[PDB]
């Protein structure tokens, strides 16, 4: 059923497991992340950006996800605002029936971001939302530790490493395992991490096969996930790899039959890739079986 | 809102206009069809094949029209069965929510068309849910009969069109004068199916992306025009809108390798799809009938 974030990833925080938290932008994704987690008997964190809820409409996005849930009723489901950059923003997204937001203010000094984070909290608890915020731009522990304690935000996203789309390490992954195990441990609540999409070998084979370019794009490695959940992570952003799985198979219709115009044999295949790169991470993550 | 099918064919009929019946499969083409109504104040007939039942399940497919209903309540929208197959496919549809259901049993012979979609009209009718069957070419005495005993809302007599891009091996042609005599004889609102055009500039779009539309040809413009003069009230078009949302997919893939935000895609994609079924409004003069 759609819960609160919280009913998540407490139960993620106290039995050391990562839960996925997928982004979709329309049917296609949405259905096959619901199916993934069906399959491998997952709980899941939907995520909707804002500029995927401009594209949708926040009310398709919240009227989509309710369908799946009683679709899937024994599914633990919560819905998720994805970097909120505003206090109204949020506040749309829990009028209009999102059970956790996330502002994203750690582009800002300390003093603002737990101001602008502590009004979005007494906002979204009123209303039995869960929220998120994010601190560094890499992360202050005792900082971590005071802005937990007074804005009494639900789950943190420490700044360790990682960043958004594909193209995260000019190098070799490098994530800071101590910072984040010092972070948990003066927080000890759940933990976020973004920008965590792994871009596997086969998903990348598959794009480059249909003639796309991923241009030396290298994500987070399966080690460093697992190292991360090991380390206090609970929810794990995850965007970039439903995509390039999915667009490789659009690709892949488009090259091998000029004359195919059916919607879905170019869909059907693109949501297979997708469901399949959930269930791994499901699995990677430890959230399989968790139901 | 989400009314009867007959209540937008009935106005149809007797103001002597076509209203487009655009099928979707997923969120892009709903949405796409539903911005079209809205700029060109027109009624929408949206409609979802057995096949799009399957792909979305019929519990999104309903739910995703609701909501664009609410988002813009001052269209009048039905949501119909296409090619219904069965009883039993019919009946789920009214109890999901469908508001107009098509029987197709026109392969089966007079009596047995007649009988299944009597039995079909029974249960739609019960459910205030309206009902399309299909004759045929169609023989404009067994369509006076049929209709008066079936009771079905409105027909679909075959007059020369056929499914898909690939409509006319040789010069397009119709039989109008086989259509006029089914309307004054049934004097109900009829269907037509196999209606996309396929545009010039739909076709040379899907081409100048890549694409292989394999010497296709639709009905001409003053066909569907011809047609709707004729009698016709519900213009099913699909193929159409197609080939106009996957030449701006080929488009994108092709313009950039690099390129895998859903949202490049098919906001591009919904563009056209929606500039199509604008101009068939106004080809069918349902718009500004709101
Ligand atoms: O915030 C991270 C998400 O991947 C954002 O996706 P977006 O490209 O829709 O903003
Ligand atoms: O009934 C005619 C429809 O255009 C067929 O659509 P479909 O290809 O989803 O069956
Ligand atoms: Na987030
Ligand atoms: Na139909
Ligand atoms: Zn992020
Ligand atoms: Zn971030
Ligand atoms: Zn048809
Ligand atoms: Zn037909």
């Amino acid at each position: 059923m759609l819960v609160k974030g919280n009913e998540i990833l407490l139960k993620a925080h106290k039995e050391g497991y990562g839960v996925g938290a997928f982004n979709f932008v329309n049917f296609e994704m949405l259905n096959a992340i619901f199916e993934a987690g069906n399959e491998e008997n997952s709980p899941l964190f939907i995520q909707a950006s804002e500029g995927a809820i401009k594209y949708m409409g926040i009310d398709m996005a919240v009227g989509m996800v309710k369908i799946m849930c009683e679709r899937y009723p024994h599914i633990p489901v919560a819905l998720h605002l994805d970097h909120g950059t505003t206090f109204e923003s949020c506040e749309k997204a829990v009028k209009a029936g999102f059970t956790s937001v996330m502002i994203d203010a750690s582009h800002h000094a300390f003093e603002e971001n737990l101001e602008l984070t502590s009004k979005v909290v007494k906002m979204a608890h009123n209303a039995g939302v869960s929220v998120e915020a994010e601190l560094g731009r890499l992360v202050n522990p005792k900082e971590a530790e005071q802005f937990v304690k007074e804005s009494q935000v639900d789950y943190l996203a420490p700044a360790i490493g990682t960043s958004h789309g594909a193209f995260k390490f000019k190098g070799e992954p490098k994530l800071d395992f101590e910072r984040l195990q010092e972070v948990k441990r003066l927080t000890n609540i759940p933990l976020v991490l973004h920008g965590a999409s792994a871009i596997p070998d086969n998903v990348r084979k598959s794009y480059l096969d249909a003639g796309g370019d991923l241009k030396g794009s290298k994500g987070v490695p399966f080690e460093f996930l697992q190292e991360s959940v090991k380390g206090g992570i609970n929810k794990v952003n995850t965007d970039t790899d439903l995509r390039i799985a999915f667009i490789a198979e659009v690709r892949k219709v488009a090259n091998e039959d000029k004359s195919q115009f059916d919607l879905r044999k170019f869909f059907s295949p693109a949501q297979l890739a997708l469901k399949n790169v959930v269930k791994e991470r499901m699995k990677l993550l430890g959230s399989a079986n968790k139901i």
